[PDB]
DNA sequence: AAACTATGCATGCTCTACTGCTTCTGATCTAGTCGACT
């Protein structure tokens, strides 16, 4: 007896850890719109690397995911309160 | 002394093979588009 259910497994190094912990713990809508607030008011680029700064050409590498909610200016939500 | 035959040379045509140069074809590879997923 068996039942075949999917599985996804993606890498990512220390310094990408909380970016792709981010990018692949919230829903499709949450990213999307994180992804969008991140692009147009304070005009940096986020995605499951890192996030990027058009003018200055420096990452914003963190070892937290708090730290990525305290650089865009937002209040930290766990993991349970990102449901679309 | 005359006729036949052995021996050789010069040349054109043809099969057969071999070496080298050039070109064509089969095989090994990156850009564009659609689609899948997350």
């Amino acid at each position: 007896s068996w039942k075949a259910v999917r599985v996804d497994l993606v890498v990512a190094p220390v310094s990408q850890f909380p970016f792709a912990l981010l990018g692949w713990t919230g829903s499709k809508l949450f990213q999307r719109e994180l992804r969008r607030f991140s692009r147009k008011e304070k005009g940096l680029w986020l995605n499951s690397h890192g996030l990027f700064d058009p003018e200055q050409k420096t990452f914003f590498q963190a070892a937290s995911e708090e730290d990525i909610f305290r650089h865009l200016g937002l209040e930290y939500l766990p993991p349970e309160q990102r449901n679309a």
